[PDB]
Order: C-alpha cells, then structure tokens, then sequence
C-alpha cells in the first residue's frame, strides 16, 4: 500500500506503550521500504524496512521479507551526543509459490501474529529459554 | 517455556480461526523444538519449529529462530490418495545483545506482532504489492 | 499521469467485452509500473505494464514500452489449483527522437491503435494468414 | 488477407486526420509484408510493415510483429529535396501459443487498442511520462 | 515523500506565474528521481531532480541536493526545428550531520528559501552585482 | 547588488521563523563576498555566501553560485565551551549562457524557490524520501 505513517499500539511488555513511524521512503536501487521510528536522531532512531520480490532465474518463488532494528544509547559518558551500545536485530522472510492462495497467504500472516504472544515464544524471546 | 498444547485464535484471512499445535518433542541434536498440528499424513500437515542457542565461539550473539510450515494438499490430482502440491514459508530471526536487557527482546516481539497487522503489511504479504 | 485503476471496456473478438486492471504499484529498480487484473492466484491474473526511460550514456534516443501478458487455466484433473497451461504475449516498443513533437508521438500512437482495427491485421492475428 | 489499400481514419492527437496507405508488396526474401504512406517521395514516406511466422527450429510458437516508421523532413536545409531530420518508430511483437484458441488473440488485440486510447498511455507517449 | 505532480505558484520576476512539474520516476544507478514541466519537445522543457541518502556504510552522514534546468531555444534561425541555444543552471547541496534533529534540518531550509527572497540576493541573483 | 543586512521572514519548519543575516564583507582572493548571522560565538554562527562572475578573457559564460551552511553545537561534553558537532550544507550553482536573456535567468530563480516548497521535494529534504 501507501508508504504512511504507521502507528503501533499495545506494545511492550506492558502492553500500554505506543510507537510512531514516518514514512522512510523507498531505495531505488535495493526496491525496499524503509520507515523509521519518529525520533530526533537518525542514528538513534529504530527502523523497519519490507520488500516484496517478483520471481526471477534463481527461482521462480515470491518472497516477501521484514526486518526491525532497535539501538540503545548511553549519554553519562560522552555526556554530548548519546552513542549506540547495543542493537536488537528481528528479520522475517515469507515465501510462497506462484500458486499460492490469498487466503494461504494471510493465514501464515496471523499466524506469525498470533504465535509472537503465545506462552512458549513469551519466554522463547523474554527469558531466552527454549521449549521444554 | 514448557512444551505444551498452544493453541492460536484471532487467525487466518477473516481473523476468527483457529489453528491446534500439539508438541511433538524436542530434538537434542539439532536443538530445536518442534510441533505440528495433529494430521494424518506427516507430509501434509502443518508445522512450526522454535530454536534458541547460547553464544558460542564462533559467534557471541544469541539468536532465537522460529520457522512456519504450511503445506497444501488436492485429493483429485492423483486419483486416489492426497498429495501435497505447494508449500508456504515463513521464518523469523532474533538476535539480542548479550548485555541486551529483557524490555528491550519484548518491544522488538512486540513491534512485530503489531507490525503484522499494520494495513501496510497486510498488502506486503496479502496483495504483494511494495510500499508506493 | 496517475497509476489509476484502468478498465478497457469494448474488447474481445465480438468487441463486447470488458476488462478491469487495478494498479499494484511501480518497480523502482526495474523502472517499470505494473498493474494487473485482481485475481485470487498471482500466476493466473492477466498483466500489463508501462515503462519509460530517458536518453542517458548508453543510448541518447528516447523508448516507451509496454507489454501484455493474458494466460489460461484449467480447472479439471487438478480441481483444487487451477494450473495455468499456456499463455498469450504482447508486446510493444516506442522510440521517437529527443528533438520529437508532441504531434508525431500522438500520430504514431493512434496509428497503431487505428492499424490494430484495419481489416488486414485482423486476419494476420485471429486467422494467422499473411498477406498475399 | 489481401494485401489492400488501407486507410485509418480518425488519427492523431486532433483526432479527426486520416492517413491513406496502398500496399507495396511483400518482401519474398525475408517473408514480410509492407505497405506505405499515399505519397510522391519514396524516403519521405510513413510505412508499416505486417509479417507472421509458423513455427521453427528456434521456437515451436507464433509470432505475428508489426512496425511503424514515420520520418519527418524539412525544406530550407538544402531549398532543393526534403531531407530527414528525425524519425518517429513503433514496434509491436505478438506472440501465441501453437495450442492457442482464435477468441484470446483478437482479446490480446483490442487489448492493445484499447490500450493505446487509455488515459495512462496519453501520457506514457505524448508527455513521456511515466505511471506514477 | 512521494513523487506527485507539484505545482508552484506566485513564481518569476513579477510574481504572478505558475509552473507545473509531473514526474519522470527515479533513476535506480544514479539513486535520483526527476520530473520536468511537461512541454512540446523533450529538448525545451523545464526539468528539475531530487535525491537524497540512506544509511550505507561509506559515509553515515546525510546529502540531500536539488538541482534545476531551465533552457531555451530559438526557432527563427533554421526554419527546420528550434534548437537549444543557453540554458540556466542550479544545484543546491544540503548536508546534514549523522546526529541532526529535524528542528534543525528545517531551519536551513526556511533560511535559503526566505534567503532566495531577501533584497541582497535579489540584486545577487537577478542583477548579477556582488555584494560589496 | 549592495551588501546589505538581509532579513528573511516566514521561515523554517512552522514557516514562522525569521533569520537576519548582516553583511561580512568580500573575499578579495576568492572573489566571493559572504554573509552571516550576527550570533555569540562565531563559530556557532550561521553563514551564506554569493558570488558571481564578470567579462574576462578565459571562458565567456556566466556562474553563480550561493552556499549556505548552519552548523549547530553541543555545550554539555566539556562543561567548559560548546564545540561545533555537526554542520547543515547547501550549494547552489546557475550557469547561464553569454547571450542570455533576463527573463529566462529569472524563470530558474524562481522555479529553484518554488521547487523547495513543493509536495515532492517536502519528503526530499525534511524526511529525505527520493522521488518513486
């Protein structure tokens, strides 16, 4: 659809807080968006970008991919610019074949959604513990 | 966490679906969790897979992995039994720092079940169609 | 102009026939606009698209191009995914001068909407038999 | 068919020009047919040329192309013989399958004319710009 | 944002003109979108291009530039086809810092477009007389 | 024209800014006269320049050019004096030809200040969106 600015609701662990993301635009040379957390710094900012793929010579699947890059930053020390630490990294890669449903389509979707808030992923992702 | 039954509403194209995911034990050599939704045939059910691995020498990140197996089936295509004839994928991919805090891994689960939902992916993934 | 739903109406052998092509979008790498007739199954969906490149290093002539791309299905022995068994292709490319008038694009452009109704290309499409 | 005189009528931007074209022959080396533009002058003339091909030993398909070539000239340059100064060209490709069925070429054919006449084509050819 | 048609108003030396742009969809090897006034010849018509950066791992510093072409031709000399004789160039160069706010971005912007305006650059552009 | 103290109103973000700029004299050396910002520290000040060219024997035709550039600070690091961190570039060149009219150069003045106002270049510059 259209490159808007998306609005997050419901978000954390909590679930009350709320993030705001302006359109990034597209890069023409590498045809993926890219949007970016509404922040003052560039460098601090978090960011997502989704790209969406014709098929091609490797092979002749659809492929559809999003990432997520959260930066944290620390100021006692440069006490001027607040510097990166750490980063947290997500990426998902979608891929359907050519006769693949709408509806297949979408049901993988949710599912993604709905299996990012079960029990088993809550201390798979928090607590970093597997299944057992 | 433990291993059981999870069970995941509020899914597919409408939103009010259901999808059952039995356990179906672990694998200590490929250290990763499996489960599928309870099917006759092994092939033609579905499956998702849940992994998390400790930094180890080569790299000193963690880094949790969740795949989506949806295969799709015709009982008229080969006139007698089910065959499945196309697969839809879907597979994340997590890495936190390893001084990354807990709030941090529950906004980046969360950002991504809410940005599953967002009108912009819904075309991403649904229609396919890049952000213009 | 715009990336509008366009909708050919009056077409086909007996010219009573209508066609609808909803847009999906530009391609920013491959600089071409596309858009295609909602259909469930992406294989299956008629397809057009429009492109224009100006004069650079390479070649200092301008071209417009777009192509037409109509498959067709069967929905027997299979019956679950319809499979689409042949296609039709169409495929046209403009280049007029840098220094080329409004007026000459229009003429070369009516000419060949008016030459793709003259009775001779008629039977050199539907009845494959050239002139003689 | 017969190679006739054709004449396309309601042409050009106005939309209310004609333009007269007698046959000129095949060309029995290369296989294709061409008529030109009602006209004195050999090299001043617009022409067309219509040519379809059974299938080969390259591809085992029909192919069914037409081009379009209208040159522009000016006096003052030499007061004596017109001398072209640009040309204006199209160039269109139909291909069909050899199991193609009579209704979905003539679709693909007023396809194209419809086409040529949609308000997004307009500017794609005589503001050259593209669908945006 | 999105490349629409913009259209300036209360533009030139008297203030009482407009000018229209469509645009001409980006160019993916030199990562710059253009769009031009759309006029009779390609060769004559206003034209002007935008482009800016994303975060690579050369230079993490921002670049934004516009630049505008504005030539013109004559038509008296040949009788044969107007040809463009003198042009009239312009090219801006932002360049931000990794750490800049937008507060900030927007200051500059306001500052060179009431600067294009102030009675100094009146005389410095249009008069062509130094400041002294 | 005469170095003046330029005032530029309705500008920045809002567009209810205001920025006066009074004259700093001219390079004899570089033959480029400049203008800043009367501001407390000179180097946290901001600052344009204009230059022009004149009737020399090397090459006859005509270049001017403006730069504006707007550094901003960061007090708090040393907590004794706020050094510059970053800096806000832009640089314009118009070139027009040696027999070139009046009118014409004023139509490129204009068309550069009404471009950075318009829809395409707001994401171009704020949000640093290309053209798609």
């Amino acid at each position: 659809a259209k490159l808007e600015t998306v609005t997050l609701g419901n978000i954390g662990k909590d679930g009350k807080q709320t993030l705001v993301l302006n359109p990034r635009g597209v890069n023409p040379t590498n045809g993926v968006a890219s949007l970016s957390q509404a922040g003052a710094v560039p460098a601090l900012e978090k960011r997502v970008t989704v790209s969406v793929s014709q098929p091609s010579r490797n092979r002749k699947n659809y492929k559809v991919q999003v990432k997520i890059q959260n930066p944290t930053a620390c100021t006692a020390n440069g006490s001027c610019d607040p510097s990166v630490t750490r980063q947290a990294y997500a990426d998902v890669t979608f891929s359907f074949t050519q006769y693949s449903t709408d509806e297949e389509r979408a049901f993988v979707r949710t599912e993604l959604a709905a299996l990012l808030a079960s029990p088993l992923l809550i201390d798979a992702i928090d607590q970093l513990n597997p299944a057992y």
